[PDB]
């Protein structure tokens, strides 16, 4: 009834941030990796109920470019990540997206996310280009930055508001 838990997976290419956000959330810093069990829980309120999210860092997946049914068995919500300094991490979403059509249930909640938004020296995805992708697939988006706690507080916690309103 009244209390809730959340399965999130974080899904993206190499070197994207994915551990970084996970850290970030869950203990507030920046930085050892046990691949396939390296997780994180956080409590949140949503409406004045208490959510758990039970986060997944997929790391290790990478290689194959898809995610183990175990990953998306019950998982309410993946954040999928690029890096804006590499466009080649923008440019394998689409097979990210078609992975988790094929083997996600329907409802799993899905955020854009453009990470290392403090690196703006190294921009190479402009915040627009993410806007316009999620748009066109019919996500949310944000630009966050893991290292710098930059939007990550809201990518999660806006993610459970969709799961938990849709
Ligand atoms: N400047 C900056 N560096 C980041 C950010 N997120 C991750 N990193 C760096 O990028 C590297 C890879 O991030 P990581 O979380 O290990 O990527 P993963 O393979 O997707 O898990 C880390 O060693 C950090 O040095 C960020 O938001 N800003
Ligand atoms: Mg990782």
């Amino acid at each position: 009834a009244y209390a809730y838990l959340f399965k999130y997976i974080i899904i993206g290419d190499t070197g994207v941030g994915k551990s970084c956000l996970l850290l970030q959330f869950t203990d507030k810093r920046f930085q050892d990796l046990t691949i396939g069990v390296e997780f994180g829980a956080r409590m949140i309120t949503i409406d004045g109920k208490q959510i758990k999210l039970q986060i997944w860092d997929t790391a290790g997946q990478e290689s194959f470019r898809s995610i183990t049914r175990s990953y998306y068995r019950g998982a309410a919500g993946a954040l999928l990540v690029y890096d804006i300094t590499r466009r080649d991490t923008f440019n394998h979403l689409t097979t990210w997206l078609e992975d988790a059509r094929q083997h996600s249930n329907s409802n799993m909640v899905i955020m854009l996310i453009g990470n290392k938004s403090d690196l703006e020296s190294r921009r190479e995805v402009k915040k627009e280009e993410g806007e316009a992708f999620a748009r066109e697939h019919g996500l949310i988006f944000m630009e966050t930055s893991a290292k710098t706690a930059s939007n990550v507080e809201e990518a999660f916690i806006n993610t459970a508001k969709e799961i938990y309103e849709k």
